[PDB]
Order: structure tokens, then sequence, then C-alpha cells
């Protein structure tokens, strides 16, 4: 019963680390440790080393990021996962209130979920829509390398984008979840053109 | 620099963990350990636990399980991967001779690529086809929470999987890649009918 955690207020509580979709925290209760990990952020105010705690947890679709490669091109942000201890002391874990046994560990993550970036927008060239099926889905435009960890915007059945003039340097990249897109450079005078 | 690890044979090397699809091991070179995840076990023979390491470890496509309800019905063993660590101190290590930054985790992986399975036609009506766009692929069919490792099996372009009386029971579970089938309850007489005396 990790009833404990989901009321933290009540006791004593220690921030153990807030990653950028969550946050893993351990609560101290009839003299016994209780380890956790929530997309919340509530009721965790008053716990020690809570005071960067974000209002709100993003709560997109988002997966560790697998091929190192990848994470200059992909990085969305980092998040805490359930994995399992090289010692065999494994010990009891709630996530998000699901009940386990095991380790925390932070992991950098990529977008995940089914997008559709629709390439051919003829109505405006330069605005482009994104639809997808899921009940949230999370979209980020993100030149190779820039820090952007909460600069991801969360769609829902569908949006549309319009690029800003700083953004549409060649480099620039239209994640959206597992969905990948390059952006091409348009002209110094273009540009200034279309404004 | 991989070069250290990659260099197995003549440094005293540890095994410091074997799962189901990579190794986790550590070398020495002049004074300074260097901790390296490797997806083959060439080399390491005389490692100082080599007892129970593959032969070959697999090098079918796996992600990692996030949503914890999947595990019991997706499981297909366990791999390392690289995380941060949550104390400030993440070292380096090779992670399939790629130098980078951070700590070693192991968690439960589950298939991951693309393959689908409606298939054939009308015909072998106990087996279906799994074709795939990549290089390589894994199947694996897996009542859910069953003991398998090194139970999954490599395979390009296309297969044909022709089922067994145990797997036709309304409870397994065809796993391939990103997909997952469930295999109904046959009438097991007709089946054994069929088999019997058809061609
Ligand atoms: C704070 O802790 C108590 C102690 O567990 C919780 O009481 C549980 O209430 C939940 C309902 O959400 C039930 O599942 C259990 O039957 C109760 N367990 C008991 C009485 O031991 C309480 O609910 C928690 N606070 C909140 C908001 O749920
Ligand atoms: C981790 O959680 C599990 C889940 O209960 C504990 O594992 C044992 O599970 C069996 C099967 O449900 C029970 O019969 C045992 O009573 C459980 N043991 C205990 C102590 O509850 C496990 O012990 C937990 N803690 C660890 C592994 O340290
Ligand atoms: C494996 O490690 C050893 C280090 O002890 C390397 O040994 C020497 O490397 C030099 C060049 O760097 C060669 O000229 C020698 O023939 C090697 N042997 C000895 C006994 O000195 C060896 O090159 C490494 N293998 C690699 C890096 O592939
Ligand atoms: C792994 O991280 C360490 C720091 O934890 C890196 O050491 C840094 O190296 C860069 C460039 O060499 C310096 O700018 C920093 O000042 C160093 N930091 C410290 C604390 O010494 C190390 O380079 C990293 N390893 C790799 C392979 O990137």
């Amino acid at each position: 019963l990790p009833n404990n955690c989901l009321n933290a207020s009540s006791l004593k509580c220690e921030i153990k680390g807030i990653s950028t979709y969550n946050v893993y925290y351990q609560v101290e209760n009839n003299g016994v440790i209780y380890s956790c990990v929530s997309d919340s952020a509530e009721g965790l105010e008053k716990c020690d080393n809570s005071l960067n705690l974000p209002k709100r947890f993003s709560k997109v679709p988002v997966i560790p990021i697998t091929k190192l490669d990848n994470k200059r091109h992909f990085s969305v942000g980092t998040k805490f996962f359930i994995s399992e201890s090289l010692t065999q002391d494994n010990y009891p874990i709630t996530y998000n209130s699901y009940p386990t046994n095991g380790t925390v560990s932070l992991q950098t993550v990529k977008l995940s979920g089914d997008c559709k970036i629709t390439k051919s927008n003829f109505a405006n060239p330069y605005t482009v829509s994104i639809t997808s099926p899921e009940k949230i889905m999370g979209y980020l435009i993100k030149k190779p390398g820039e820090n952007v960890e909460h600069k991801v915007i969360s769609f829902s059945g569908s949006a549309s984008i319009t690029f800003t003039e700083e953004m549409l340097d060649g480099e620039h990249n239209l994640l959206c979840g597992d969905k990948s897109a390059k952006i091409p450079k348009t002209n110094k005078r273009v540009r200034d053109c279309i404004i």
C-alpha cells in the first residue's frame, strides 16, 4: 500500500531529485523511508530541498534515448525511470502511483508518440499542420545542441506552427514525437520579404 | 578513449555484470580503471568472471520498458543502458565503443523495431509470416509472465512461424518488435484432424 507517498504534505520528505518531467522524493513514516517518483509536484511543496520544484510537470509522452548519437539531435530533457540494481539490493518504489521494486535512474529523453508532420502545407508554406491521435502529444523546434529543456509544447488533437524568423536557418528541426523533419534555410532577403 | 577497452585480451579485465543483451566490464591499463559496456563478447574469455558469458549476445533491437504495466506482457529480458547519475558524479564509460559520460543502469527491455504480421494465403492455417524492413529484427511468442531469456529469434527480411499445440492455447502472445498479436484458442482436435491426414 504505497498510500504514504501520495499524501506527502502530512509527513517528512526529502526531494531526492528533480528531472524535467517528474520528481524523485522519499517520505519518512512509521520509521520506514518510502521511495517514490511522481509527475504531480503537489503536496511536495513543503518537503526538504523542494525549492526549485516547478509548478507543473509537462506530462507529454517521452522515452529514454538509447542511441548516444541521437542525444544532440533529439534530446528534449531528462526524466526518472525505474531500473534494476546491480547489487541485489532492490528496494520497493512507487512510480506515478504504481508499486514496484527497483532502483531509480535519471535518463536523457527523446520525444515519443505518434504524430504527423505534414510536409505539404500549400495554403501558406510557412504555416504547417501537426496532427496526432494521442490524448496528449508534444512538439519542439530544436537546432541540434540547443538546451531546450522546458521549451516543449503539448498539442492534444491537432495544431499548427508558424516558424519564427529566428528558426528558419537550415539547421533547425521540427521534432514531434517519433517523427523529425529538417527545416530548410530561407534566404536572408526572402525572410524579410514575407514579413 | 575506447582504445583501452576494445583491447580486452591484454589487460586485467573484471566482468562486473552480465545482462541478456550486452555485458558490463571494466579493464585496467596503467593504474586507471575504464568501465565499459559492449554488445558482443569477442575477447573477454579470460576476463575475471567470464564463466556465464554467452558466446553471442543477441543484437536484436530492444528498448527499455517505461510503462510498468507492460512488463508482464512484453518482458523479453534485460539490457544495460547508460544513464546520468543522481548525485552530480557522472563518470566516463564507453558504450559499445562510444566514449561518453554517465553511470551504468540496468533496465528491463521490450522488443522494438518494425515488423508486421498478418500474412500468407489462407494456407498453413497454423502458420503466419513476419516481414520487417530492418536489417535484423526479433520475435518471441511469450505467454504473459514467462521466463524468456536468449529465447528471442533473430530474423532478417522475412520468416514464417508455424505454431505449436502449446502456443495455440488462448494465452500466448506473438511479440515481434513494436507489435504484439494474441494467439487464440483453436479446436485442438480440428487442428489434430488437419495435421493428421492432410498432405
Ligand atoms: C493518506 O494516507 C492514508 C493512509 O493510507 C490514506 O488512507 C487510504 O485511503 C485510500 C483512498 O485513497 C484507500 O485506498 C485506503 O483504504 C486507505 N488506507 C488506509 C486507511 O490505511 C489516505 O487516502 C491518504 N490520502 C489520500 C488523499 O489518499
Ligand atoms: C519487493 O516487492 C515484492 C512484491 O511483493 C516482494 O516480493 C515477495 O513477493 C512474493 C510474491 O508476491 C511474496 O510472497 C513475498 O511476501 C514478497 N516479499 C516481501 C518481503 O513482501 C519483495 O520482498 C519486495 N522487497 C524486496 C525485494 O526487497
Ligand atoms: C593492446 O594493448 C597493448 C598495450 O599493453 C598494445 O601493445 C603494444 O602496442 C604497440 C603499439 O601501441 C605495438 O607496437 C606492440 O607490438 C604492442 N605489444 C606490446 C607487447 O608492447 C597493443 O597494441 C594493444 N592492441 C591494440 C591497441 O589494438
Ligand atoms: C565527462 O565529464 C567530465 C566532468 O565530470 C569531463 O571533464 C571535463 O572536461 C571538459 C573538457 O575536457 C572540461 O571543460 C571540464 O572542465 C571538465 N570537468 C571537470 C569536472 O573536470 C570529461 O571531459 C567528460 N568526458 C568526456 C569523454 O566527455
